[PDB]
């Protein structure tokens, strides 16, 4: 009767931050319960743990108060059979949100709406009656968002709040042998959900693990392990402090013992009892062993070394109550001077923000994502990881320690909707449950060598709660400094300036919470902190322009120690089109409302673990070898701090335009932050003309267990010699032919026709036989169809005038009129030549003016000469070329110049140099919001066909026009147009990306020169 | 129903630490809504206020269990008519508990047990129904213990812990127009109890005020006052920030006055809406008004100049929503270079730790009692005082705004019984619990300017919740300082270290916690900041041996900033005896177990506020002038930091032998800081023999608001002369006619007789004409009736063997036999002559040896001569001297020598050495537990009836055998003996009090010498 929703629904816990549980236990780390020693030792699976995962009743309600009084007895004939974990919405019960800042509820802390999405999960199991006997039996919910209330065989149990965290109950007095059932009631808001405001998918469920875990009566309730060094790590020691729980006797002794695989390292036992702590004496329920390790092998990303604990709670005649075990790392991490050293060294973090993200799943996590994430990471470079924004998955952290990746451990807490953003997290009111969040955290965590910094939470302003935090962990965990951005990323409740968006050299001075040039704010007056970027470089979309200057300042300044991008994984979902065809869906997708549509795509890689372009320059910049050249000598540093160049090949090779001359292979012997000088062997100098370049390449002949046999993990290029050519081109035996009709001027020479049209003074068509080759004429072009950093926020209900997109449309752009100012045709002796001007007006000002020359000779060869101007006071247009829509259609696209992926003026430095072969559907990138894109710089040579064009530009091409581009809000919606569009442009404006809601395309990337002039020839074959 | 008690105490609130309120509102400073400005500034009783206080049903339960459902509706016909508020165990309806460390109840956080005094009160009141139409009405709680549900009409309104601070709710919605019901159900024990193991009577119940609060549904929700001031305070900056609740509306507007009585001094006024604090803006519902003040008039416990400030909430029209106000003191508390400053000056703490205690009342405080203690602290030389341990009844600030007296507020939580003592407080689940504690206090208390520390509590070791809390408020408020005793006096919570009964010269290191030698402990390496003992000086029954060390070392060391004596009043309980004659009552005195006896008496005061005698000490030793004598001259210097010497008269004296020669009168004029001269007049040269000394008085001519005119603040007394009498007795003109028998010696001399026991060796008997003079002969005396620090706690169970009692009793001191070694007689030509030697032993050893002469002369004197030997051996004895029952009893004492209160060797420095004459009864001092008492040394003559005594010696006086006070435990049980008991000491050994669970007499205090000489003269007038 107590046990009644009625009366367990009175109270309305979750409307209040007073209850932020109820008979909940204690967090601890990870538990198995082990009953032999080996099995432990080996992490082998134990059996006094079992997994609840699988199906389960599942039934849905608008409302807790709609849920009915048999609920707790029966389950019901409308629910449904559902997997466990898993999110609702995924299965269609209701809509998933996605919102950023703003909160998906109505904003009355600690009131949470009336409808409230109530899940009824509900469980029928058998329990083993051995565990029914003796011990202890306990439930524990991996995550279960955002609240919920438990019962266990129609009696209530409990309550929990936090979705991030382990929530773990007694059920040994509720258990029955034979057939149990668990009725669980889980709430999408709840005052928890003030807390969780992160820019992701608002979801619901029971998302993480379900499993019971059976433990002796006497058991190991938490142990803590910690290394320390001498001045070189010659010797360690590490010190272990285990509690129990239950009856205490003197016959208990706790064994810890160390292993390095099969070898046992070090041993130690003891019986409880610790050392006088205060007045009152010490803790007769503790015991903490001190073992000593020579020389033992320090655990980095670049070398994860682990050892391997074992505790054992045993007799003093040796019999054994349990064992529990852990892997460790020893790692000494500090910050000293101004920096932040790992086993003495100072790291230079390649970093990257990553949510828990499934495009099926929604925020279920498995083995194998997981897996694949860190191998794409370590495979492009990355060393670390921030879990943005709360505590992950635990297996995470064990494939951290595992591969060797640092991680940034975040606490379950973001307010940002609020106002001010500090509301909360001022308020001792709010102290407590912000409390749990952080002290529960660290409880679970804090023995893997991965995790090495703590991190308070985001986007909650900064207040005394904050600093409170930050202190407690200060006492409790020494080992690791504590990071927090909030409040101007520099506070007391920061031990490193953590940034997120600042630029490089430019200062962002808002009020109160300016962000300064990084360089610039380490300088500032007093300050002596490590600077590392929380988040950085914002991947949405076609992003990333920029990348190399943060790389430039992060390798030249000292304490600028790196960050984090943001972010890994475009946070898209899966729907489906009537003919069963899925697609990648967005914010509004689902109905969902309020919504921030692409914002959740940020990522450098697709939802489905595919890599968007910038995730090469990621690597480029990223890599651990650096080189310089320097005559027929190349220098090679090595940016690795703790291992030799154990595993590497260099690649040489020289080419001449895309022809190799001579080719190399050297193996490289570089110790961490090392020099290595390679010798080139006399190069090949070439008579021909053209352009001579070295190319070297670093190999990976031996697989490793995150990478492949022959992986490539730096690169680098240069140009070594240049001859020009000073031919001419030989005698033609005849000229074209011209002409003049009213309409048009007709050029003629053999099967080949050119038409210009004489209204618009465009070629209009051309013919090569009796085929037509365009079907739209060639023109200037000085638009592109927007990328997200050129919109930034800009809606249509409320426009954003700074944004680039805003400003072009404005100013007409788009929709400039071209006027002929003159077409002239004339015949020079060796050929046709003809002349046009244009006008490009709108609304009585002329934006640009575009002069022309076209000449064809007698070789059948068009030179087209470009010189355009551009009204200063008109804001700087994002691109200088001309395009049309060709009629044919090919396969291939090949090229001399920048790739092979897409690059951007901003963007380009991962590209190289060389002679390019594709098939056409590579030349276009699939951003699920379309835009420009596809692009290829420095070009000299394209060939499409029978055409070919020769001179120094840019281009693009596919089927889509920047039109349809343009007005296709989702990669699925678009159709190929008729022939393949090409847009080849003497000049294009950066990308940006610094942040994606302002404008971030720096200026040396802007068309500002106010008169541009480029030249091409267009030939067929 | 889901307000019944079954259903809501159901969850059992009480017995989780994660639930320490329900429903409960937001702490603030004090409230009063007024609803006219001028009422508001002149603090006049606000009508939006109403008192609770009075008459209620009250009815009583072994459990919560057994109360019964209908007391929701109905009152009970058992129920009895009560005053609230009260503490029930003051009425009978259970016993109050004295015990110190040790819980009262059983070990096993966080239940309590199952009997568990409940306590329902209830109360039939009356609203008028003009509240009920607008606004909100609230019911605060001032003090509730523990624990507590509320029911209003019949409805569960909420819940609430700590007993220390105010609870309140909002009624608004249960509030029926005329008769309404509350029913409030009060436990005794719960999960809050774990937090307050506070060394004091545990009682419960209604203690503080019960009110009613009508408030405007837009109303003033919060204020906070800060004054900054520039180098040289001659300008300051008041700065309000005022927050509200409710309707925000433009129109709406806050003004700010400052007044200086009637004298508006500044004023400002504004508009809702804070400065951006964040990325997301700044607080619409706050806003910040600054005052700007010139040459403003600072607070201080010298001089408590107050201003009045006035909060108005209005329309933009003018018209008042509700006003505000509150006291405000210009001050500036800071730590610089090791030192705390008090506007600018470092400060000299003469501090005292107070309990809130009533004999009669319990732990009920009112206004009287408060002034009272106010009063006589200030005079007798304190200047601050420590909330020992909890937060104090509200009203107590006020006062000592007023009065002038600095306050360290502390926080209620006290862990003492758990093992080890932080136990709690390095637990993360308690942190929410601990965190209430102190943020609440924080928020009510403020603004007021005495408070000039805040305290995170007492005896809870030290653990990382603290460091969290320390945190907390430094940022909240980082106007005053931070400390914390626990584990270690020095820890990392603490901006001072504040040792509780550290020693001045000796050492005590305990392992974990030591406590240094105050002068050392600040030089430890690395060590910077202030010393200031939060405990010092246990003033448990005859004690304060020692205190001058103290306050020479405060004087003598910069750093060493002074303390706060433990403790100001005895916590003894009112009893009655069948006669209905009350009697001071103690640990144990009311069935209570587990208990600890006298040791809740330990104050300068006894229970009724009158004065213990060592208060006269601290008196002398606190004093704000100081004086040194060179030649003629007096120096007078000033410790006042902030007022000038301008209500003081200097009385000076001469005197020879007590006999008066010269007397003057000068008007002190010393600045603070200074130092007067002061210039004597010649003194005259007596001729005649004796001790010339001169005495000051520093008199307050006008009275004050703390004292009243003539009152004396400071004195000192120098020996100026000896005149060493040179003289020969005139010859008598007879000599003593001795008798020798087998039994006796007799000699007799006119109407005088004396007589010798031959087998005793003691002068048994003498007679003045027919009249016997003793009725117990003249013996050696060598212990005495053990003090509270000669014990300690040594129970008669648990004996503690370092106890100076213990070391007495176990070596005989208190059973050696006397054994006579020699008894002579003999004849000289001018008197008679008479030796002994006796032995005292205890099995076997031989502990003293006595051996005397006894000469009397035809003058009828009789001059004795003592010449003692004690073992080297043997623990030092507590006294030497003799003794002996006088048949008389007269009515003064006379005597030439220190006093005129009781004083021992290392309690002297405030007696003065004149002629006294008292009545009988002033020699006694009737400690509660009783013991040796009433001592004077440095004594001349001795006069009592038609004796009279002479020599250099100690003595006490009264009805009492050193037996009988031995033996009896409580004061009301002694019973007056046939005549007068006199002890009069050759030597005394001192009494100690550093602490009173250790043997805490000095060295210098101890009697080691091994031999000792004494010498005296009776006779009879
Ligand atoms: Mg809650
Ligand atoms: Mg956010
Ligand atoms: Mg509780
Ligand atoms: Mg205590």
């Amino acid at each position: 009767i107590t046990d009644s929703l009625a009366v367990v629904l009175q109270r309305r816990d979750w409307e209040n931050p007073g209850v932020t549980q109820l008979n909940r236990l204690a967090a601890h780390p990870p538990f198995a319960s082990w009953r032999n020693s080996e099995e432990a030792r080996t992490d082998r699976p134990s059996q006094q743990l079992r997994s609840l995962n699988g199906e389960w009743r599942f039934a849905w309600f608008p409302a807790p108060e709609a849920v009915p009084e048999s609920w707790l007895e029966c389950d019901l004939p409308e629910a449904d059979t559902v997997v466990v974990p898993s999110n609702w919405q995924m299965h269609g019960y209701d809509a998933p949100i996605y919102t950023n800042v703003t909160y998906p509820i109505t904003v009355n802390p600690p009131f949470v709406p009336t409808e409230n999405p109530t899940g009824c999960y509900s469980l029928t199991f058998n329990v083993d009656e051995s565990w029914l006997q003796e011990g202890q039996t306990r439930i524990i919910f991996d995550g279960v968002n955002s609240a919920f209330h438990l019962w266990c065989n129609g009696r209530w149990v409990g309550y929990g709040q936090d979705s991030r965290l382990p929530s773990e109950f007694d059920l040994s007095a509720f258990l029955r042998a034979g057939e149990n059932r668990l009725a669980v009631m889980v709430l999408r808001w709840s005052d928890g959900s003030y807390l969780e405001d992160q820019d992701m998918w608002r979801m619901s469920g029971i998302f993480r693990d379900v499993s019971l875990l059976h433990k002796p009566t006497t058991q190991i309730s938490d142990f803590h392990v910690a290394t320390r060094f001498n001045d070189d790590f010659s010797r360690a020691v590490l010190e272990a402090e285990v509690q129990m729980c239950g009856e205490l006797r003197d016959y208990l002794r706790v064994t810890v013992s160390l292993w390095q695989g099969e070898t046992q390292v070090a041993s130690g036992t003891a019986p409880f009892g610790g050392e006088i702590i205060d007045e009152r004496g010490g803790y007769a329920d503790r015991v903490t062993l001190r073992l000593n390790v020579e020389n033992p092998k320090l655990w980095s990303a670049e070398i994860p070394n682990l050892y391997r604990a074992v505790v054992e709670l045993h007799t003093a005649d040796g019999t054994l109550i349990e064992a529990e075990a852990c892997d460790v790392g020893f790692r000494e991490v500090r910050i000293e001077n101004g920096l932040l050293l790992l086993n003495g060294k100072p790291l230079l973090i390649r970093g990257v923000n990553r949510h828990e993200h499934h495009p099926l799943h929604g925020q279920v996590m498995d083995e194998q994502t997981m897996v694949q994430d860190i191998l794409l990471m370590k495979q492009n470079n990355f060393n670390a990881v921030r879990c943005s924004h709360y505590p992950n998955h635990p297996l995470w952290y064990t494939l951290c320690d595992r591969y060797g990746l640092y991680v940034v451990d975040e606490a379950n807490i973001e307010t940002h909707g609020m106002v001010p953003m500090n509301r909360l997290t001022d308020d001792p009111r709010w102290l407590p449950a912000m409390s749990e969040r952080v002290t529960r955290m660290v409880q679970r965590d804090r023995n893997h060598p991965s995790v090495i910094i703590w991190s308070l939470g985001n986007e909650s302003g900064h207040g005394a709660n904050h600093d409170a935090l930050y202190r407690w962990i200060k006492s409790v965990d020494p080992s690791r400094p504590v990071q927090y951005e909030g409040g101007g990323a520099d506070t007391t409740a920061t031990d490193i300036i953590c940034p997120m968006y600042a630029r490089v050299d430019e200062d962002q001075p808002f009020p109160a919470v300016p962000k300064w040039s990084i360089k610039k704010w380490l300088s500032l007056p007093g300050e002596t902190r490590p600077l590392i970027l929380c988040e950085y470089a914002h991947a949405m979309g076609n992003s990333l322009g920029g990348f190399a200057k943060y790389w430039q300042a992060f390798r030249q300044y000292p304490r600028l120690q790196g960050g984090f991008v943001w972010d890994w994984v475009d946070q898209s979902l899966i729907k489906y089109d009537e003919n069963g065809n899925p697609w990648s869906a967005y914010g509004g997708d689902f109905g969902d409302t309020p919504n921030d549509r692409q914002f959740c795509m940020n990522g450098l890689v697709f939802a489905d673990r595919t890599p968007h372009p910038a995730l090469t320059e990621a690597k480029h910049q990223q890599q651990f070898f650096q080189f310089r050249l320097s005559g027929q000598t190349i220098e090679v540093t090595s940016e690795y701090l703790f291992r030799h160049s154990d595993n590497e090949l260099l690649h040489w090779m020289v080419a001449l335009d895309g022809k190799p001359l001579a080719s190399g292979e050297v193996p490289l012997d570089v110790a961490p932050q090392g020099k290595q000088l390679i010798e080139l062997p006399e190069l090949p100098q070439p008579e021909s003309a053209g352009q001579l370049w070295l190319t070297v390449r670093v190999v990976q002949p031996n697989a490793t267990a995150w990478s492949e046999a022959g992986h490539i993990s730096a690169w680098q290029q240069w140009r070594l010699a240049e001859n020009l050519s000073v031919t001419l081109p030989a005698a033609s035996h005849a000229i074209p032919h011209l002409t003049t009709s009213e309409m048009d001027f007709c050029i003629e020479l053999g099967n080949k026709r050119w038409q210009f049209n004489r209204q618009s003074g465009f070629l209009s068509q051309m013919w090569i036989g009796d085929k037509k080759q365009l079907l739209t004429p060639l023109r200037d072009q000085f638009t592109r169809a927007p990328l997200d950093n050129d919109i930034g926020v800009s809606e249509a209900t409320r426009i954003d005038p700074n944004a680039w997109v805003e400003r072009w449309k404005a100013a007409g752009h788009y929709q400039a009129e071209a006027a002929l100012l003159q077409c002239t045709a004339d015949t020079l002796a060796d050929a046709v030549l003809i002349t046009t001007a244009h006008a490009w007006q709108h609304q009585g000002k002329t934006l640009f003016i575009s002069r022309k020359t076209y000449r064809i000779d007698g070789s059948g060869q068009m030179a087209i000469t470009v010189d355009v101007e551009v009204a200063s006071d008109t804001p700087h247009p994002a691109r200088i070329g001309l395009n049309c829509q060709l009629a044919q259609v090919a396969e291939r696209v090949n090229w001399l110049g920048l790739g092979p992926q897409e690059n951007y003026p901003d963007r380009l430095t991962a590209a190289c140099f060389d002679r390019w072969d594709l098939p056409l559907s590579d030349m276009y990138t699939p951003y699920v919001f379309p835009s420009e894109n596809g692009l290829r710089c420095g070009t000299r040579e394209l060939n499409y066909g029978p055409h070919q064009w020769r001179g120094d530009f840019q281009f693009n091409i596919s089927r889509y026009s920047q039109q349809q581009l343009m007005e296709t809000s989702h990669r699925h919606l678009l159709h190929a147009e008729e022939g393949t569009w090409l847009n080849i442009d003497g000049f294009h404006m950066g990308i940006g990306g610094d942040d994606s809601w302002s404008p971030s395309v720096s200026a040396e990337f802007q068309l500002s020169a106010g008169r541009y002039h480029y030249q091409l020839v267009w030939c067929q074959k």
